[PDB]
């Protein structure tokens, strides 16, 4: 049935057992090597975005992995013209389905980094990102990104990501600011993002680790109005009795209950959950 509030999951199918997150070691970085995982892991989003139509999925996070190693010095070949009209067509796939279209780069993308080399990595990658969802022209994709390490100082910290991040107008088309269970809050985020001009993503199970003042509500009614479209929100439970913030198999039904309440109008939500299409109902 047609909700207000449409639903997705990350990178993998657990049902059909495709993903498209394949890798390889450096070692193994040839052309013809890459061209083969590169290729199964298109197939698999295709297979995937056909899935969600029949399913009830309207938005699907795809893997940084996809093009293995993309933004890495040593990538074999010129990937954006091998791919440019295939991820055209699947993007129009995409469209036609109604899907919104996704990617969340890892912990280790930090643009506030001191380090120059972090920086230079973290921007190429990021780069890529944009570059691929531009080709699939993916008009309300979305590209998050927490705000990183403290490096022992915060408001320096902040500061470099910003001055890293303002000159990157491909990035700034897609990217949105997640707030995180330890470091930075909502009200933090909210900050940072008005300062690149880019929306906010509340992840419900941060939140409720590190909330700073505001309740959930308040939260997501002060994040909806830095979506120039839809606005985002991250669904997780809490893995009972392990690490806090570490994600159980499937949500609860309180808290998809608790998001369903707070939520201050229409939204997207990505079930960030062990058990992938199988994270909800
Ligand atoms: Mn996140
Ligand atoms: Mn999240
Ligand atoms: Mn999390
Ligand atoms: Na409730």
């Amino acid at each position: 049935g047609r909700h207000m509030i449409r639903l997705g999951y990350p990178c993998e199918n657990l049902t059909l057992g495709a993903t498209t997150n394949r890798t390889l070691r450096l070692a193994h970085l040839t052309e013809e090597r890459v061209r083969e995982k590169a290729a199964e892991n298109l197939r698999d989003l295709e297979r995937i975005l056909r899935f969600n139509a029949d399913h009830g999925f309207a938005l699907f996070r795809i893997g940084q992995h996809l093009i293995p190693f993309a933004s890495h010095p040593l990538f074999p070949y010129d990937w954006e013209g091998a791919y440019e009209e295939e991820l055209a067509r699947l993007g129009a796939l995409a469209r036609a389905f109604g899907q919104r279209l996704s990617m969340h780069p890892g912990q280790y993308v930090n643009p506030g980094s001191p380090d120059p080399e972090v920086v230079e990595r973290s921007l190429a990658e990021l780069r890529y990102s944009a570059r691929l969802l531009s080709l699939l022209g993916a008009e309300d994709g979305v590209l998050v990104l927490h705000l990183g390490g403290a490096y022992g100082e915060k408001g320096k910290a902040l500061r470099r990501f910003v001055e890293n991040l303002r000159g990157e107008e491909e990035v700034l088309r897609y990217l949105a600011l997640e707030n995180d269970e330890r470091l930075w809050n909502v009200e933090e985020v909210l900050k940072a993002a008005e300062a690149l001009g880019v929306p906010v993503v509340v992840d419900t199970l941060h939140h409720a680790l590190n909330p700073g003042r505001l309740p959930l509500e308040e939260a997501l009614r002060l994040a909806f109005p830095t979506w120039r479209g839809r606005p985002k929100v991250h669904l997780a439970s809490q893995d009972p009795k392990k690490r806090p913030g570490a994600h159980a198999f499937r949500v609860t039904r309180e808290d998809w209950e608790r998001l369903l309440s707070a939520l201050p109008g229409p939204a997207d939500v990505m079930v960030e959950a062990k058990g992938k299409e199988q994270g909800l109902a």
